[PDB]
């Protein structure tokens, strides 16, 4: 009966460590609809989930996302995907690197995901590492920041000042509706989860002085949105 959900395994206690953003994002999503489910860890494509109330699986996590939305419009918090216009381009995207329902959440998800994985050499000091996935992992974080060795991860105030930089730029959404924490102000909307996903890995994988400031910055617009998407952060 209940939704099996696929998630990344990290170092004990998963509950506590679990950080990849991607599968967050399910995961507050599932939150979000109030949904029954129990999540199985897998050792390093990921989200999925499987739905046997009609006999489904689903894999990545905007169309696990989307089928949550057409499957049950009305759990929970409601609508994943109220109408808005999210405007918003990482810049930093370029016009050479090769790359749908609800586009302009779509496009959204592209460019939130572009901004923050820019900056996910802060997170790999505290990268909690499943101890049978620890080499293999290490490995293709050096492969992918083009570095030789895992030694090769001042220079870090240099990293901290442009996530904040980019942060700057995301916040400006933000100060649309101030009404309330969401980009549409008392209404959470996946947008925000996808945010707020990122957030969590932040929050786990950052010194607690990192995530103090990048808790604070922008009169604390994302300290606030990580508080009240708290209510949704159930790790069940």
């Amino acid at each position: 009966n209940p939704i099996v959900f696929y998630d990344i395994a990290t170092r004990p206690p998963v509950e506590k460590t679990c950080c990849s953003p991607n599968p967050w994002k399910t995961r507050l999503a599932l939150n979000f609809k109030d949904l029954p489910y129990s999540t199985s860890w897998v050792a390093l494509t990921l989200p999925i989930i499987e739905d046997p109330a009609t006999d489904s699986l689903v894999g990545d996590s905007f169309d696990i996302a989307v089928y949550l939305q057409k499957t049950y419009p009305k759990s929970g918090a409601g609508d994943l995907f109220p109408p808005q216009s999210l405007d918003y381009v990482f810049k930093h995207n370029g016009i050479l690197v090769p790359l749908s329902e609800f586009p302009e959440y779509a496009r959204f998800n592209m460019n939130i995901d572009a901004a923050f994985t820019t900056h996910t050499q802060l997170t790999v000091q505290g990268f909690p590492f499943d101890p049978a996935t620890a080499e293999a992992t290490k490995a293709e974080f050096v492969r992918r920041g083009g570095v030789s060795c895992w030694d090769d991860f001042e220079q870090r105030e240099k990293m901290m000042d442009s996530f904040q930089n980019m942060l700057g730029d995301l916040a400006k959404l933000f100060l649309k509706d101030t009404s309330g924490p969401f980009l549409l102000g008392t209404k959470a909307s996946y947008a925000d989860l996808m945010i707020g996903a990122w957030l969590r890995m932040m929050h786990v994988t950052l010194p607690e002085s990192e995530w103090e400031e990048v808790r604070s910055w922008h009169e604390g617009i994302f300290g606030q949105l990580y508080d009240a998407l708290e209510t949704y952060a159930e790790v069940k």
